[PDB]
C-alpha cells in the first residue's frame, strides 16, 4: 500500500484515486479518507446492472434490446430501440432502469452481497422520488445503495478476475462495452463515468471506474471527486482519470 500524491492532475479538484494490481497487490492510493468512503455509485452501477440483466436473461448480448416505447427524452439517442451497446455508452436511464425493475429484489440483493457491493442496501428500490424525476430515478442513483472507491476496485477485481459466477461470455460483454479510447495503443483502458449530487452535504458524486491493462499487468482503478463545484462531472473526473493513467502509469 502506497499512498501517492496525484494531486497535480486533479488540477485544483477535491477528490481521491486509487489503483490496484493483483498480481503483485500494490495498492496506489490518493487521499486514503476519500477512498474508503461509502457514496452513491450512480450509473457506475450500470457494470453491475449490465450483468445481472445477462445472467437473468433479460438481455443476451451487446445487440440486445429493451423495447423502446416512443417516449419523448431530451437527449436525441435516448429516443429510439437502442442496444445495450449504445445505451451504456449514453448511459442511457430508461433502458437500464427498465432493465432491473424485470429482476427480483432478492436477487438483485444476493448478487450485491456475493460481490460485497458497499452497503448493498436496496431499501429504497424506486430511488431519491424528492428530486421530482419520477421513474428517472433507483437505488443505486443518489439514494440507499452506497459504495466505496477501494470496494468498487475489489468489485472490479473480482469479476474481471474470473473470480465470480457470472459467465466468462457475460464478463467479455461487458469488457467490450466498457473499452474507451485514450489515443494510446500500448494501454487498454474500460470504465465508466457516474455523476450524481449529494443534496445532504452539497457536494458531487463524480466517478471512473474500471481496469487498465498495459502489458501483462492489470491495474483496477477508481477515480473519484466529491467537489463542491457543480460543473464536475463524471466526465471531468474521466480526463483526470485518463491523465493520470498517461502519466503514471504507462
Ligand atoms: C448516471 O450517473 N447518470 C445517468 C447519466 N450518465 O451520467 S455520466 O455522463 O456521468 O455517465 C446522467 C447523469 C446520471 C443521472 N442523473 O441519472
Amino acid at each position: 500500500v502506497n499512498i501517492v500524491d496525484y494531486s497535480d492532475c486533479f488540477e485544483g479538484i477535491s477528490g481521491g484515486a486509487i489503483f490496484c494490481n493483483t498480481k503483485n497487490k500494490e495498492y496506489n492510493i490518493y487521499n486514503k479518507e476519500l477512498i474508503e468512503t461509502r457514496r452513491s455509485p450512480c450509473s457506475t452501477f450500470k457494470i453491475v446492472s449490465t450483468l445481472i440483466g445477462l445472467e437473468k436473461g433479460v438481455i443476451n448480448s451487446k445487440e440486445s434490446v429493451m423495447g423502446y416505447d416512443g417516449t419523448d427524452y431530451p437527449n436525441k439517442n435516448w429516443n429510439k430501440n437502442l442496444s445495450l451497446e449504445e445505451a451504456f455508452k449514453e448511459s442511457c436511464v430508461w433502458y437500464y432502469k427498465k432493465l432491473i425493475n424485470k429482476v427480483d429484489a432478492k436477487s438483485v440483493q444476493n448478487i450485491l452481497d456475493d460481490l460485497k457491493y458497499g452497503n448493498c442496501d436496496i431499501s429504497e428500490w424506486e430511488g431519491d422520488l424528492k428530486n421530482g424525476k419520477g421513474h428517472l430515478n433507483g437505488f443505486w442513483l443518489e439514494s440507499s445503495l452506497q459504495i466505496s472507491p477501494k470496494e468498487q476496485v475489489q468489485t472490479m477485481a473480482k469479476i474481471f478476475e474470473g473470480d465470480t459466477n457470472f459467465k466468462k461470455e457475460h464478463i467479455n460483454i461487458l469488457r467490450d462495452i466498457m473499452a474507451i479510447d485514450v489515443n494510446d495503443a500500448n494501454i487498454n483502458v474500460y470504465g465508466k463515468t457516474g455523476t450524481g449530487f449529494d443534496e445532504k452535504n452539497k457536494r458531487v458524486d463524480a466517478w471512473f471506474v474500471g481496469m487498465l491493462e498495459r502489458e501483462g499487468d492489470t491495474y483496477y482503478f477508481a477515480i473519484k471527486s466529491d467537489d463542491s463545484n457543480k460543473e464536475i462531472t463524471g466526465p471531468k473526473v474521466k480526463e483526470i482519470a485518463i491523465n493520470i493513467i498517461k502519466k503514471y502509469y504507462s
